[PDB]
């Protein structure tokens, strides 16, 4: 649960991402894959990537970063009223992709990391607080659907 002022911070931060969605999406995925190599094994289309240089050179990885962040941005713009947008993603991630909730924690922290790396000194403590709370809400509502489905 976020206040109006917190949502305002979230959507202000998101403007930084929307200025270069593919570059942010690429770096988020590279941070996830290099920090948590078990996550790469869930992607049949990226498991061939052995080095970070290959990851950086991959245009399909940048494409997928655009897909991921476009979906997250659409959810964030709903300011918590995201049941319809979140349900298909929860279902696909539990039943088809088999993504444990832990990996959603990993990517949440990776987003925070990338924001500081690309905007050092321009991602303030209030903005970090609000973004963290928004990603927690997203993760918690997915977790509720995972529990319904019995997925661990
Ligand atoms: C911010 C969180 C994320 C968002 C919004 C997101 C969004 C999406 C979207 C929109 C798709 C394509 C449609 C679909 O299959 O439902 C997708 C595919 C996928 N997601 Fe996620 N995702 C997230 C986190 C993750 C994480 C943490 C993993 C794995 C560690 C992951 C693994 C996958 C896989 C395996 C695919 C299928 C890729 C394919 O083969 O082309 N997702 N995701």
């Amino acid at each position: 649960g976020l206040s109006d002022g917190e949502w305002q911070q979230v959507l202000n931060v998101w403007g930084k991402v929307e200025a270069d969605i593919a570059g942010h999406g690429q770096e988020v995925l590279i941070r996830l894959f290099t920090g948590h190599p078990e996550t790469l094994e869930k992607f049949d289309k990226f498991k061939h990537l052995k080095t970070e240089a290959e990851m950086k050179a991959s245009e399909d990885l940048k494409k997928h970063g655009t897909v991921v962040l476009t979906a997250l941005g659409g959810i964030l713009k709903k300011k918590g009223h995201h049941e319809a947008e979140l349900k298909p993603l929860a279902q696909s991630h539990a039943t088809k992709h088999k993504i444990p909730i832990k990996y959603l924690e990993f990517i949440s922290d990776a987003i925070i990391h990338v924001l500081h790396s690309k905007h050092p000194g321009d991602f303030g403590a209030d903005a970090q607080g609000a973004m963290t709370k928004a990603l927690e809400l997203f993760r918690n509502d997915i977790a509720a659907k995972y529990k319904e489905l019995g997925f661990q």
